[PDB]
């Protein structure tokens, strides 16, 4: 019931004690583990409220004292009255960084301590939510010297008021079908830029056309917006050895922004939460330009590179692989944008996760997603035993708002 | 209940029945997932329903069950349980049992040959020096002059755990560690405490870099004994590279047939703690953990001075492209000397096939997600896409202590 994690590299063994607090469902049973899986009233309100103000209160070192009993009281008022109740700015800030804080499938939270929280609950309609995600743009850009942020939005009240950004991402390009049987541009996006041309886009069908933003307030339909381009910060993607690289005319977007997750905080929900940080290389290069169902390039550049692809015993996938991830990094460290590798991303969780069982009593983490999508076992994550639980503050998932939002 | 797991490259969605035949526990529960932790005497009481079990699993796959054999087969079993406090399978038990074992496992991505298994029933063996003699017979089966074929041998089962047999190896054939004074190691670091209880046993340490360990063999309880197995049997591939010449003045070689010998094989409730088993190898077991492993031979820092990579700062994927080189290598080496073995590419795709096959027509295919995926090239393998379900199903190879731990010294 207290649990120990070994590192198998160094020997290195942590006891968690922080999973006794885990306050959500993992999926798992004792007859079987689904850890490979992607997805797996004021009664409710005032103990979720209790617990988040207790641990609140806790960390302030305030825990029992007269401070913490009168936010006790005024809240639970507020709940009988109001039936539900609003976070004082200091409770947003503590609960947004420990949403990330305990987001476990999470490789870059040694950082979680130093977002930038920015506060958008007066926020009442579709365009103040573009002006609020236009200067959360630019503000964590920073012309390539990227800062981490959250824009909160108001939350949920009945669930036929909420706030939604319908992207997945604040920055991501369009993907179209061609009459062909091909896909130009993203094919993870085919779907949603259908429904921006449904809602009246007026798509370039070029091959990396920055999506509009697709904004829902207050239960309302959603309206379309276009991102500035100047705030869109881009990256050609070159190689510093190869030539040719330049001529297959890839860039990428330097802004990760994740806008469809639902941030949990005692209880309250804040269903339009967009927050961004920066890349880790291999995001972009294994996964974006090599997954089989994205832009799926690996072909061509072992074809540029002359490789044997007679053979899958070669192992030009694995060569190319290696070089499109080169190019990456290279691309975005000479243009002065922001990106860690995932050397030095797993090294940097390994010294947090350390940090977490020492002051915290542990660190929930989800290996599937923390040891990176090449070279797994010459990064550190991937000799390093970890427990996945479910903390509160959390990030959630939810469903597409196209298949929930009454027309 | 019906679980249904997606393959987020291909959106093919599969339907787990099978999940509902495990009776062995995970580890997770419903508020921890114990997924990427590596390890998370029975009386007649139990025993019965475990033959039982398995027994009914047996004769429905031979399309008898509720037969006259099968009743009289339980019937059987059941009398020498109450009589003699265990059993004994007939040979298509135990051969059924082996297999399926092997299918069982979830950590194995090899499984698509599962029924390709050559089973030696060591069952009457006694002493060391018999175990040697099988355990040799299954070297020079399994190697087959580099047309490596896959084999288990049995050793007779427990009975109230006094009595035994072990193969205090963790693999057949595997090279020696050595710690210096100056705290470097020769050899293979895996090896460095194994290796000093064969030199404590009596071994006389060659304390080269490619040393082959005696094997470590106890029978029926007793105390351990030292073989050296016939070096003619031992086939080995000198590593080198299809475009660096400077690759075979490394001095790499391995040896070509892995064999794991100190899992335990539960097959009907019967305990068998020394049953050897071996394959052949995927490329990344050598090329990456074995030579690549900060904790093994730790090439990296060599191979990269010799491609004069860019050292200076690990954005410059100097590790990643090493591997890369040492993995071709390794494969390289093995084909041209036609030692067998499979790439990770080749590997994970027959993985897929055969997980789908057993979906289709057993119900079901239980596998360890954290186990499966390759450990380098993850994504670009169609394995890393995979939803999968991790649960236990008997017949099963389970972990055991250590003997070293355990072992109660007779002197
Ligand atoms: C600052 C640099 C950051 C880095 C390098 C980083 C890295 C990553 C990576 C590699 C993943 C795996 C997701 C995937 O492969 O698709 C991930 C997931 C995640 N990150 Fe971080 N991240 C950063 C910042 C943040 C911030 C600022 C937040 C929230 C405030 C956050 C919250 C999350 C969450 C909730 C997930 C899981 C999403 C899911 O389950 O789909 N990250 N991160
Ligand atoms: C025929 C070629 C085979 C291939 C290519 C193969 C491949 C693999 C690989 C890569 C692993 C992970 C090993 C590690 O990372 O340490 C593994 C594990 C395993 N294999 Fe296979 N294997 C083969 C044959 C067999 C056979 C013949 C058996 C048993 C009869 C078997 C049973 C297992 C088991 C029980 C594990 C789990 C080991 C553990 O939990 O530590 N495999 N296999
Ligand atoms: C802030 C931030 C920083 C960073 N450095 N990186 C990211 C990307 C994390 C992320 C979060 C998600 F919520 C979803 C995705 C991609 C969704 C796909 C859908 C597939 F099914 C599998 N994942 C990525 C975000
Ligand atoms: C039959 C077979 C074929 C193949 N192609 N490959 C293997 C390797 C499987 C294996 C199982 C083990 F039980 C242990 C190891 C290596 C020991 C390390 C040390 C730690 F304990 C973790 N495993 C390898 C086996
Ligand atoms: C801690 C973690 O479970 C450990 O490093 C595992 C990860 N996955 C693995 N996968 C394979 N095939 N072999 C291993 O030894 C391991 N080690
Ligand atoms: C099936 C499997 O869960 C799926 O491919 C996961 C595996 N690990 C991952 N890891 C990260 N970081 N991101 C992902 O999208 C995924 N996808
Ligand atoms: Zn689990």
């Amino acid at each position: 019931r207290f649990l120990k994690v070994k590192n198998w590299e160094t020997d290195v063994v942590l006891t968690d004690t922080l999973h006794l607090k885990s306050t959500l469902e993992t999926g798992c049973t004792e007859h079987i583990c689904m850890g490979s899986i992607m997805l797996p009233t004021k009664d409710q309100l005032f103990p979720l409220a209790k617990e988040f103000l207790d641990q609140y209160y806790s960390s302030i070192k305030r825990f029992g004292s007269k401070a913490h009993m009168d936010r006790l009281e005024e809240v639970n008022k507020e709940i009988e009255s109001t039936s539900t109740y609003q976070l004082k700015d200091t409770e947003l800030i503590y609960g947004a960084k420990h949403a990330w804080r305990n987001a476990s499938r999470c490789v870059g939270r040694i950082q979680w301590s130093k977002l930038q929280v920015f506060d958008a609950r007066d926020c009442t309609t579709a365009h103040g939510m573009f002006n609020y995600i236009c200067n959360h743009v630019k503000y964590a850009t920073n012309k390539g010297n990227l800062r981490s942020a959250i824009t909160i939005f108001p939350q949920r009240t009945d669930g036929k008021h909420d706030f939604r950004v319908w992207n997945s991402q604040l920055i991501r390009y369009a993907g179209y079908k061609q009459p062909d049987g091909s896909t130009l541009g993203d094919p993870a996006n085919v779907q949603f830029t259908e429904i921006c041309i449904q809602q009246g886009w007026k798509a370039p069908r070029g091959r990396f056309d920055v999506l509009p933003l697709l904004l829902q307030a207050n239960g309302n339909d959603p309206e379309l917006f276009q991102i500035p381009p100047e705030l869109v910060l881009e990256v050609p993607i070159r190689h510093p050895k190869f030539d040719w690289f330049k001529d297959l005319g890839l860039k990428w977007y330097g802004l990760p922004a994740v806008s469809n997750m639902l941030l949990e905080i005692g209880g309250l929900e804040f269903s339009a939460c967009p927050f961004s940080g920066w890349y880790m290389g291999t995001e972009i290069g294994v996964r974006d330009y090599c997954d089989n169902s994205r832009y799926n390039i690996l072909e061509e550049v072992a074809k540029k590179m002359d490789l044997d692809m007679r053979k899958t015993s070669s192992l030009w996938k694995d060569q190319a692989l290696v070089e499109i991830n080169i190019a990456v990094l290279y691309s975005f460290q000479s243009d002065k944008v922001t990106i860690v590798d995932h050397h030095s991303a797993t090294e940097s969780f390994i010294k947090h996760m350390e940090n977490e069982y020492r002051c915290r009593g542990g660190c929930p983490a989800d290996w599937v997603w923390i040891v990176p999508p090449m070279s797994g076992s010459i990064t550190p994550v991937f000799h390093q035993e970890m427990l996945n639980y479910r903390l509160t503050p959390s990030f959630e998932y939810q469903p597409d708002p196209w298949n929930t939002h009454v027309w």
